[PDB]
C-alpha cells in the first residue's frame, strides 16, 4: 500500500536522523571506552553483574536494521551503556568518570534532536 510506503519513508528519515544522533554521541567518547561490547573473554563475570549490556556498535547493528522505532527506544540503549558503566565500575575510575562525561555532554545532543523528532513528526 501507499501508507506501509509512507511510513517506511517516515522510518528511513527517523533512522538518518538517529544516525547523526549515534555520531555526536560517540563523538563525546573520544577514548572509545563505549565503543564495542565488554569482553566476556576478558571480563568472564560481567553478566553476572549486567543483566543487558549495552555498546555503541550493537546500536549501531540495530540502527541500521531499522531497528528503532523512536527516539525514546535509543536513548534507552544509550541510557544502558552510561548506566551499566556506572554500576560495575567504582566512582574513582577512568570507565566511570568518562560515563559521567559522555552522560552529561550527550544530554545537550538528545535535547534537540527531542524537539527535531516532534517537529518533524
Amino acid at each position: 500500500s501507499m501508507e506501509q510506503v509512507a511510513m517506511e519513508l517516515r522510518l528511513t528519515e527517523l533512522t538518518r536522523l538517529l544516525r547523526s544522533v549515534l555520531d555526536q554521541l560517540q563523538d563525546k567518547d573520544p577514548a572509545r571506552i563505549f565503543a564495542q561490547p565488554v569482553s566476556l573473554k576478558e571480563v568472564p563475570d560481567y553478566l553476572d553483574h549486567i543483566k543487558h549490556p549495552m555498546d555503541f556498535a550493537t546500536m549501531r547493528k540495530r540502527l541500521e536494521a531499522q531497528g528503532y522505532k523512536n527516539l525514546h527506544e535509543f536513548e534507552e540503549d544509550f541510557d544502558l551503556i552510561i548506566d551499566n558503566c556506572m554500576k560495575y565500575n567504582a566512582r574513582d575510575t577512568v570507565f566511570y568518570r568518562a560515563a559521567v562525561r559522555l552522560r552529561d555532554q550527550g544530554g545537550v545532543v538528545l535535547r534537540q534532536a527531542r524537539r527535531e523528532v516532534d517537529s518533524i513528526g
